[PDB]
């Protein structure tokens, strides 16, 4: 037990738009948080959208994670989370 | 100010990034007055992405994707916070985007 003293891109980003493996972001709120409140990823189709802006199903969305800190109150308890981020688009087999 | 209980924390030192169309690589971010003091950031390995002949096709465009992340910053003993909380930007993949539509 310490003491510790306490500008998102997402607020302006257009990758999730203009990807092949595009997305939309959920809110994750908790007053009970900080961050207050985070933003999930969930890919928007389940392959990815080829020349002609269709979905190819044998490419593949998938979603990119990265553990993040968060503070829990308790005073406040130091935690670990997995947050999706965005997605990319993986061929099945190389 | 706070006070955190970082419980059982310590300090230490899938295959997507390999199989993407827009490939990265992970680079080490290295900074002994940080907790945690070592993260892997994504550069992607091209300007353009992965086609279906497995060539890079420059008119499309391989982008970092971003996460804002708390980090913990050494504070001064001197001082009566162990540590300062800190908002940093971290890239954690790649993804493919069209630079235009039609
Ligand atoms: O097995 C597969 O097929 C395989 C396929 C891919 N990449 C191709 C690909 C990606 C995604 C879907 C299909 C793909 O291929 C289909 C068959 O090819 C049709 C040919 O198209 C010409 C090129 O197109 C691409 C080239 C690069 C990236 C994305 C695309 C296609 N998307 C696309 C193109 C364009 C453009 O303007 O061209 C515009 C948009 C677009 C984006 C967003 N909104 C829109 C809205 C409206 C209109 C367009 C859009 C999308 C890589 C690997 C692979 C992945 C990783 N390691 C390896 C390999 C393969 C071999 C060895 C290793 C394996």
């Amino acid at each position: 037990t310490v003491m510790v003293n306490l500008t998102n891109p997402k607020r302006s980003s257009d990758y999730y738009n203009r990807s092949t493996s595009p997305w939309n972001l959920h809110r994750n709120e908790d007053p009970e948080r900080y961050p207050s409140v985070i933003w999930e990823a969930k890919c928007r189709h389940l392959g990815c959208i080829n020349a002609d802006g269709n979905v190819d199903y044998h490419m593949n969305s998938v979603p990119i994670q990265q553990e993040i800190l968060v503070l829990r109150r308790e005073s406040f308890r130091l935690e670990k989370i997995l947050v999706s981020v965005g997605c990319t688009c993986v061929t099945p087999i190389v």
